[PDB]
């Protein structure tokens, strides 16, 4: 034993539990008195909307633990999402370079949508009532409690008589049961209140749009000009989408990291090609849960974040993790779970949509997802976790790959209190996340954008280093230790008498890291 | 491999033969057919909504095999309706020995509970008075200053800044619209009574009109189960219990109720509120596994579909907590407004039984046993010695199903606390057996109805028989289907100590 | 834990604190000196006859010793000397209750293609000499290996008088690929369908052609002399290992072969070099082990037999159970036949519950050779109405045999009853159990081998 | 992943198996070991051994370390031995890239009890007597060992326990010669004899105790003290070799740098057929507590008088290496037989297969494993170095040292990369060849004026020696480890590097 830290020490962030021979006694050892110590790992996903707007509100949501703010293109103008553009990057500005935090800013493009139009502001589709679905341009403001407008003219022609189609959140159902001149003749399966500019699915259906619309497309220009670190794909479905999305956003949005939206079956089933192709992937359980059975969506996340993890790229979970909290203060016993299960499936990032663009309690849903995501992480089983991805990831004579290795396996050793990366790209505090040591990844760069990026990345802390170069190279790097030195000690990562592992490269640029240095904190 | 091309790409058997954990998870496949019978028990809520015979024949349908009595609401002669209910509901499919499907009903206890439109402003200041307000005088004892008092699941919160003899008087620290009649909870010196004098009342009502099940409100250590155990007297031995845990203390002492306890319920609802909402979790999977290694019943509760008591499809996370409870390990996983007050009782069964069918499909079954097996104690045991082999036997060939004569039910529960992938088919004479079973995985209970052969080898045959009919009938079983079928030397329950390999023909 | 209520001494015994750790380096640090073994030996010997051992009252003592197996080497002898042999193996093994009967299987060992006092400074088709002693580099120094014939006329003469003489077992020399093992099976002939074949594997093709040989024979003997000649004497415990291990997978016989307690030729006792072969053979998992010289010329025979036993039954405790049920368990197929499903059943219920025996019932050998794969702790009792396959079965570890002799009963439950208890008697006399034990019992639900399916619990 | 080639090698299909079974099954005849024979070879000095011309073709043949049996032969004898070793040894100091240090080793004589007419002893007939006026015939047996008659009252064994006797009547027969070993199993500490051997061993610099019959922690503090001041750097290998120093395993190795599996007496001591429990057991937690452990004694006993060992002999040798042992000995092999310098070079070629298929997988995540957290930064250094060596197949890890401690806290870990450990202690580069797998590199240069430099200079010296002796090739990968400071006790970092 080592009472050099501690008898707490050892009883605190469900070490008891980590040291169980297998998976099962690791679970009758978890222990809800056991406090986290680590900081939260996972990154949290904001989504933007009239409930966290201001600045003001922004700012408490940083503080809260916002890590990426994501802009929803389904909805607003260009000036609406630059507005909102400016109010992140005036929160992030208006808080010492020790303490900065650096917020990525993701563009979620609309993709491929069919939507109902606007009525003659609710109304109700009565249960058995049979209800006329239009591609009339006529009716395209004539929506009744009969008749339904949608925006997608080849529907009339790709569903058959028996089809079903789905509108709000595949909440409302109809079943077509006569086609015709006039449009699909449906019986309501499933009644409620529609209102205007729903959502429509055709789960079975052979839709023929674009794919990367001419909107989507002006879209992704829009935030290369305006600098977005990242844009989540709708519909993604073959490796030749995310190539569109690529090309889309041109040689100035080269260093923009694309995630692949899987929402559909082709997307699930061509996942390989995808992520091959791919920065990462969010599993968007909203559409995903309609185009498939609901009842099959956790073999698809569990199997995407599985892959993810294999490869070492970002995974991120979406969609009605926290949904009651738009009304109501407190969670459900089943969004605190799926937020739990999402982390110890192995999640990178988890995301809120409703919760902070529109609800009542946006700070409150930041805070719930902080305090689930920590006792989660600790939760989890690294003894196995480790060792299955170490057997599993291959050989590698990439020094920034056996570095990283090293520094992992040597944190595990000594209860390592951080992992501080030099980094220009972010790519070898990748390398490090990978296999999702215990301890922090610390990694100062000197790229404003690879800060931002970075938080893709479970258990990175991106620094953004704002010093000139010292005359001398090998200054200059022990300058940058010390800065992730302080910083860590500033933030309560770091204690004097903390060991630390310390990860650099043997010449300057991207790619030459191969060295790990063991250090006491003084 | 041998005798069947499609059959391997089934029922995640892929993912079945992975090596490690992580591998298993990537082979996981949406398009991957589940093929055996939903093996978790459902539990649904009796009330408003699914109270009329009607619509429970459709809940059995729907795949309803506990109802559960919430004795917090309602009079006695309510519950009494509710029984007759269900089992008109239940004996409606009796004329059908083969396809009939046995229904426990549990009584779920009121416990110790403490209750109270108008806006509780925050920072305003509330008076909490026991003068003619709660339900629960000595609350204006147990709490010191600074100490916390919660009202309606939780959502309204305050804190003591005065003790007088007015009351407590206290400020609003999160604030909130309060109504009547609304739940307190105080995590902390509660005196009340383990049993309160209702409760004993109500066990003894529910061991006059035969319940299977208690589930045991706020049980806090084994004085409390001994308690409850007392209060069902010698009527009620064969009653099984289930100790809800539901607070800190439980959870602490959860080894000494776990041992003797019939089972135990994760009851998320008051635990979410007892302990932080974050912790929960811990606590669930950690009750889970210890269960599992002893092999005792335990049953995953509360909010797990909530947004159907209004909407006709659940939320994402809602799924996703059903399918991780039954990968967790929970033996029955259950239903309260969703089914005893809301819109879409039946749809809520249906949903549970889907994700419930292709999440046990998805369990590491190579890791599991292997894990059940080596933790588990040696044990001189012919029933227990019988099970561990037959559930060998039964992964070594994929058999369809497991037969066992049973009973008390417990030579079945042997072989469920290995978790086979085979049906555990346990044919018995024990109309409550039948029942009561309902509270292990993947037991599927066959309800004899025949006298008994004079040659008792006859007899025995004959029931072994029905199980193979029942199990055609039910598509458990097909020609050409290998079988493991468990039995004993000599009549009367303790005896199991063989198993055969059966063709089936 | 709870089942201490069988002692706390009981547990302290046959290595099981090392039986129960966690990893099998934990498994190692754990094996102690003071751990007593308790289960009979489970290993085979094979004892070569010779001058030293062909003494009807010899080869007594040698049974009694532990004696499984007598090898008949054809290298040398006529078959007059090879029939008088026979004779006096089965003579030993006849005159001595039926509850205590040991079976004693006898094997063929073919000469092969063999080749064959000066101080170096019979194949027409014409370089090592002497076990290799002489070479070749150039090792001169004070039989002929050729690193760089089949089925010889001697060689077919000599299984035919195999057959004649009704020998159980053929090690069949120098097997280099599937078709030498036919042209084995060839020579027998109808009259010869039931003689095990085990294939040496003695050169480098051999080694190379395993998976096809293993699968044609009913065995493999790795014989290290001739081995240790045609390829580098330092690379032969990789092919043991390999050998060994696939066997182990396939669930048929290995006997590891040759120098192995070679000292006790003229010693009383064995060298740390020799104890240390025996037991890391039990280890690797050979079914069998033998002696050569040290019992066919050696002037310690009963000693040579005793000291294999003393070291073979200390090794079979020391073996992780853990790791090579798990291990073989995950290895083998799946399998819809009832007598491999059952099997399984059986050992998995013996380890649950420290059984004393698995008594099995089998006709052919087959229903314990499943069990036997497996590795259980508890002894394989199998009960057989078939003296060949009672000797036969010596083939495969932890398998004893009772020859059962008596008429079957009208009622044929009762006759399969009357051989259980039969197993029972015997085992009792013979110290495999005792009162309390649990026994794990294994039977058939139809007359004729290929319908065992029924597993039982019973306690004695 | 350069060619299908390489991958065919040092049993490196076997090594990617994913159980210890289907590991076993892959292994591979026609597979050629590829990596240095990293188990250390101990030979015992004797008259065939002694002569300088004979110690050259030994160290050429592989010995690592030369043992010094002082059971025999005067203090003048064994100075001539040393001498001897030391000569043959430097007569290759012109090549310092290739130049091998070897260890000396004094083995002490110990508690011993010694009893050419050669008389028999005849099974159940004899007279053990301390009368000190006998010098012995078919009745008559005396001993050097006077309290004999008090302590037993009981076997007594004679002549490496080939007879027995239970005055007393024979249990097992046998011709006895002159003063020959006795052996009382079932009930003297350091004699004056072996204090005196002792001092000897510190003034003449041997590098190593061999120390005979140890039972308890007190017993190694004992020859610590014999050793005194001048001798504590001598690092002490504690034989096993009864029941009570089995027992008491655990705390005579806490005390000592190291442990013998003497298995002659161990297997007089004890039941013959229990001696492999003691030995896989005593490797075992010597692997689990990274000190050094040496198997011991007849491991080729037949090439004492034959070219060729037998089958058993091989596959002791490969088995205890196989089994975790860090250096493995030859006594009688090349003390006195026909074929000293054979012996050695069959070791080394059995030690060499049987090290390419150890099971690295398992071994190195159960010592891992069962290892304990450290904050120890060489140690955690020398973790993070293993891995990383596993992850790239490595040719080398090269580790700075002083004292040898960071190459042992390599070595501790089973890694595939010959670990190159560069020194400026003569005395440290002869001691570490008691660590499995560290190749000690002597470095002679003065140090650079500046220290980074003189690090620099030492970690291409092990460069360049690797190359030379075909540890390295350009395009390798190797993993330096080195300190922040100069001094013992400061490794700390760890740096992949292509050689060019
Ligand atoms: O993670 P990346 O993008 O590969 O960058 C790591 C690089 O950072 C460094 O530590 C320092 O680089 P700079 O001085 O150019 O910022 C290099 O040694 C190393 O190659
Ligand atoms: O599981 P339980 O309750 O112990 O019952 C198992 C019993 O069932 C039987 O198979 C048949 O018993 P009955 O004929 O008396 O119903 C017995 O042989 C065995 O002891
Ligand atoms: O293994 P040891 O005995 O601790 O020696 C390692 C030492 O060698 C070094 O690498 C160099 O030390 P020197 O320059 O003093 O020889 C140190 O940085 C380190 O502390
Ligand atoms: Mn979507």
């Amino acid at each position: 034993l080592t009472q050099e830290l501690g008898t707490a020490f050892f009883q605190q962030q469900q070490l008891p539990a980590a040291m169980a021979d297998t998976f099962l006694e690791h679970l009758c050892l978890l222990d809800i008195d056991s406090e986290p110590v680590a900081a939260r790992s996972t990154s949290i996903i904001a989504t933007i909307g009239p409930a966290s707007r201001s600045v003001e509100r922004l700012k408490e949501m940083i503080k809260a633990g916002m890590n990426i703010a994501r802009l929803n293109f389904s909805h607003g103008s260009h000036e609406y999402h630059a507005e909102s553009i400016a109010n992140v990057r005036e929160a992030v500005e208006s808080f010492s370079p020790l303490s900065y935090r650096p917020v990525a800013i993701a563009l979620d493009t609309k993709g491929p949508e069919i939507r109902t139009g606007i009525l003659q502001s609710e109304v109700e589709l009565v249960k058995g009532s049979q209800v006329l679905v239009t591609v009339d341009p006529a009716f395209r403001t004539r929506g009744n409690a009969n008749t339904v407008w949608v925006d997608y003219p080849n529907i009339v022609r790709v569903v058959p008589v028996g089809g079903r189609i789905y509108i709000d959140d595949g909440l409302i159902s109809l079943v077509v049961q006569k086609i015709g001149p006039e449009g699909l003749v449906t019986q309501v399966e499933n009644g409620g209140v529609l209102g205007s500019r729903k959502g429509v699915n055709l789960p079975g259906a052979q839709v023929d749009l674009p794919g990367l619309s001419e909107q989507d497309v002006r879209d992704l220009r829009f935030g290369v000009e305006h600098g977005v670190d990242i844009v989540f794909a709708s519909f993604v479905r073959k490796a030749s989408d995310v190539a569109a999305v690529r090309a889309a956003l041109g040689p100035e949005g080269h260093g923009i990291k694309i995630i692949s939206k899987i929402e559909n079956h082709e997307g699930v089933k061509r996942f390989d090609e995808i992520l091959e192709v791919s920065d990462g992937i969010m599993v968007a359980r909203g559409d995903l849960g309609i185009e498939i059975p609901a009842e099959k969506v956790f073999l698809a996340q569990k199997m995407m974040i599985g892959r993810c993890n294999l490869a070492g790229k970002p995974v991120v979970c979406a969609t009605q993790m926290l949904e009651s909290m738009i009304t109501k203060a407190r969670p459900t016993r089943a969004e605190t779970s799926d937020v739990a299960n999402a982390v110890l499936d192995g999640a990178d990032c988890i995301m809120l949509s409703g919760e902070t663009a529109k609800g009542n309690f946006p700070v409150e849903a930041v805070k719930m997802q902080h305090a689930i995501a920590r006792e989660a992480e600790a939760a989890v089983y690294h003894r196995q976790l480790f060792e299955e991805l170490r057997r599993a990831a291959p050989l590698s004579r990439d020094p920034t790959e056996v570095t990283a290795i090293g520094a992992v396996e040597a944190a595990f050793k000594c209860m390592a209190a951080a992992i501080i990366v030099l980094t220009t790209t972010g790519r070898s505090a990748q390398l490090l996340s990978r296999y999702r040591p215990r301890a922090a990844v610390i990694a100062v760069t000197r790229s404003a954008q690879a800060a931002r990026q970075v938080h893709l990345c479970r258990g990175v802390f991106p620094l953004l280093y704002r010093e000139p170069p010292e005359a001398i190279w090998a200054d200059d790097v022990d300058r940058r230790v010390q800065f992730g030195i302080e910083s860590g000690k500033l933030r309560g990562f770091l204690r004097v008498g903390d060991l630390v592992i310390v990860v650099t490269g043997w010449r300057p640029g991207s790619g030459y890291t191969n060295i790990m240095r063991v250090l006491s904190i003084s």
